[PDB]
């Protein structure tokens, strides 16, 4: 679909994963700045396949005249079995909206890839794709496209800006010790 973040940070692959995929204060501050409230999540849970599973719910406060003031959302995060601690993290995040128009007809798939670059460095790669169900006809999908890609771009750029500010204070704190 679209590649929104491709960057090497001066944060370890371990710390980057715990920043993004645990109930970190970093994520709480970032979600608030994006008007995402009432974040509820699970711990990472193992299943028979070997992959790990984490699910979240939250409410997105919307600025769209075509939508209501709020929409419920559900996120299912899949950490693939191929991941190795502090070395390689590959998460597939599927996001469902529940109160926007045509919410039954599409969802979003975000793939997060964290690979350790050096000793305290990592490369984060986030790609985004829209998925469709029930075969939305004609005008429905073009409306979905024009009301998603720009909001997803705005979302992940603010995350990259916050990760860079995090990199600047965390790498300094580690280096100074
Ligand atoms: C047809 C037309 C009336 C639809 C308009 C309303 C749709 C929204 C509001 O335009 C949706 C579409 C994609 C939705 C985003 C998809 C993925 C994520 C990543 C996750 O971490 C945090 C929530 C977030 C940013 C979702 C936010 C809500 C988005 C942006």
């Amino acid at each position: 679909g679209r590649l929104y973040i491709n960057r090497v940070f001066h944060i370890s692959a371990e710390r980057m994963f715990e920043l993004l995929f645990t109930s970190s204060h970093f994520m709480q501050r970032f979600a608030n700045s994006r008007n995402i409230i009432d974040v509820v999540s699970t711990p990472w849970t193992v299943e028979s396949g070997g992959n790990q599973l984490r699910t979240m719910t939250y409410t997105i406060v919307l600025s769209n005249p075509l939508t209501g003031k709020y929409t419920a959302a559900t996120e299912k995060q899949t950490l693939y079995k191929e991941s190795r601690e502090a070395q390689f993290y590959l998460v597939d995040s599927e996001v469902l909206t529940h109160d926007v128009p045509y919410h039954d007809y599409f969802y979003t798939l975000n793939r997060y890839c964290i690979v350790r670059s050096a000793k305290q460095r990592c490369r984060l790669r986030v790609s985004t794709d829209l998925k469709y169900r029930k075969q939305p006809w004609g005008l429905i999908k073009s409306l979905i496209e024009k009301n998603s890609w720009s909001s997803l771009e705005s979302y992940f750029k603010k995350l990259e800006s916050d990760l860079l500010m995090e990199e600047s204070v965390l790498s300094q704190s580690i280096e100074d010790a």
